[PDB]
């Protein structure tokens, strides 16, 4: 909140888009929010040959679980169903690997 413009935000905006060709549709902030829910009670991202991204949401769509009901809708569950699409696109990359 501090500063209003960060690298962080600059990635979110990056994966809207990308992730949106795949057919996700979900807000800039919603994204930015997501990040900012495991990094404020996950400092860490442990990175595995399996989906990586699977161990973020994994620990988001616990505690949002818990503050979806507690009220705390921050981070909506909307998310879960976008993440579907993504599963998709990150497995379809994991196939055929490819150098730019």
């Amino acid at each position: 909140m501090g500063q209003e413009l960060s690298q962080h935000e600059r990635y979110v905006e990056q994966l809207k888009q990308a992730l949106k060709t795949r057919g996700v549709k979900v807000k800039y902030a919603d994204l930015l929010k997501f990040f900012d829910f495991v990094k404020d009670t996950c400092p860490w991202f442990p990175q595995e040959g399996t989906i990586d991204i699977k161990r973020w949401r994994r620990v988001g769509d616990c505690f949002q679980d818990y503050y979806n009901t507690f009220g705390p809708e921050k981070v909506p569950v909307t998310a879960f169903s976008y993440w579907n699409l993504i599963k998709e696109l990150i497995d379809k990359k994991e196939v055929n690997p490819q150098v730019m």
